[PDB]
């Protein structure tokens, strides 16, 4: 159980001129083309996904991609404001793959309903943890990894409302975001299916039940806070949409399809570090971003529930739980 300084691979082409590719060349060595993994017999060890060096790690390295690939025209900071060039790039998040350098392994939970916090009893050995796709978002965790069998509800405490929720669905399900070919610059919208959405609502507040049982199960709009976090908030090549999920995040949900609205902003609250960043006004043509929602980030209120009723609504901004969401599985051991 140690903390080392893993190194990170990818399948970047350095041909190719997307900004995540650029960075990965630099910055990843190639993907392992022969990958070993090898179970342990009869083990057991624990892991913390709340306490995991690699997520901190992993932080650092989005932030520097970012850096590279989303440069602000204007930075400000309660100490400090930057002017900078900040040309438009080709943006799509590639897959990374963190590995441990030598003398260290990395351990990966093979439990398939394994919570994130306590003991693994199928654990193998390997070199790098899968690619993930350092996608930032709110609300909605998107283009990540499913749960095998059944929803995973993790949290550092279920008891403690202040601590995040995060929801690993099964089933993904599809969202397609696109500000049209063109009147007004900045508006967008999403499209997802009500019926699909709708039973993962479902599915999720069953799972959510088992920990609170002889409750009611309510879904409900953000209470409040930044833009970011009120809406579902994303990068979709190179641009930052704000997309209205009060149609989502509720107790009557429609099996029609649901249509979302966005703006496209260009004044955005850092999750990278507290301050604003100013973008130039969107590129022109379609822009689009069809993903898969594959889990949840939710914040239970607090407070006696008068009612008998448990209220969840959407919530992140801090993109360590992004990461926590695909790192919960892994953890870096010193091999003797
Ligand atoms: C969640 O994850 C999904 C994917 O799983 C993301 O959706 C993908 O988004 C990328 C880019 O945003 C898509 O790739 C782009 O596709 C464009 C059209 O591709 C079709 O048409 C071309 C041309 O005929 C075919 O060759 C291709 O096979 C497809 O049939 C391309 O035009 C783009 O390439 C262009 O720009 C690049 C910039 O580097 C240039 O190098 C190229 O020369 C070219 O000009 C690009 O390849 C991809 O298709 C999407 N996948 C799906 C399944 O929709 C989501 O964006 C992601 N969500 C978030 C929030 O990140
Ligand atoms: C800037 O903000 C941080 C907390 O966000 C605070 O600790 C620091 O004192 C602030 N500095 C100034 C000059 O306001
Ligand atoms: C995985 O671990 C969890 C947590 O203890 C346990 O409830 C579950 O039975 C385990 N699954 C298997 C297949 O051993
Ligand atoms: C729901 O999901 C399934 C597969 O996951 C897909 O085939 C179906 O088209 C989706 N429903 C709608 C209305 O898009
Ligand atoms: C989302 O839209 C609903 C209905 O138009 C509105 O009541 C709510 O204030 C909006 N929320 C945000 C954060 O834009
Ligand atoms: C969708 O909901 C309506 C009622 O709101 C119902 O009549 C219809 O059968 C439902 N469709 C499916 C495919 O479940």
């Amino acid at each position: 159980e140690a903390k080392t300084t893993l190194f990170c691979a990818s399948d970047a082409k350095a041909y190719e001129k997307e900004c995540h590719n650029v960075w990965a060349t630099h910055a990843c060595v190639p993907t392992d083309p022969n990958p070993q993994e090898v179970v342990l017999e009869q083990v057991t060890e624990n892991f913390n996904m709340w306490k995991n060096d690699m997520v901190d790690q992993m932080q650092e390295d989005v932030i520097s991609i970012w850096d590279q690939c989303l440069k602000p025209c204007v930075k400000l900071t309660n100490t400090s404001t930057l002017t900078q060039a900040c040309p438009k790039v080709t943006f799509d998040p590639i897959p990374i793959h963190y590995c441990a350098p030598a003398g260290y392994a990395i351990l990966k939970c093979n439990n398939k309903t394994f919570n994130g916090k306590g003991p693994c009893n199928n654990v193998s050995t390997v070199q790098c943890t899968h690619g993930i796709k350092p996608v930032v978002s709110t609300q909605l965790l998107l283009n990540g990894s499913l749960a095998e069998e059944e929803i995973v509800i993790r949290s550092k405490n279920l008891r403690d409302n202040a601590k995040i929720i995060i929801v690993q669905l099964q089933k993904s399900v599809e969202i397609v975001c696109t500000r049209p070919n063109n009147g007004d610059i900045r508006q967008a919208y999403c499209q997802i299916s009500g019926r699909n959405w709708s039973e993962a609502v479902n599915q999720v507040k069953k799972k959510l039940k088992e920990h609170f049982p002889h409750k009611n199960i309510s879904f409900q709009s953000s209470s409040g806070g930044d833009l970011e976090i009120t809406t579902h908030s994303f990068n979709c090549g190179g641009e930052f949409f704000y997309c209205n999920t009060s149609g989502l995040f509720q107790d009557t949900i429609s099996n029609a399809t649901i249509m979302l609205p966005c703006r496209i902003k260009q004044i955005i609250n850092m999750w990278q570090e507290v301050g604003k960043a100013i973008y130039a006004p969107p590129i022109k043509g379609q822009i689009t971003c069809k993903s898969d929602i594959t889990g949840l980030l939710l914040l239970r209120d607090g407070g006696d529930t008068t009612d008998n009723t448990e209220i969840f609504r959407p919530s992140g901004g801090d993109m360590r739980d992004n990461w926590r969401s695909e790192l919960y599985k892994y953890k870096v051991v010193e091999i003797k």
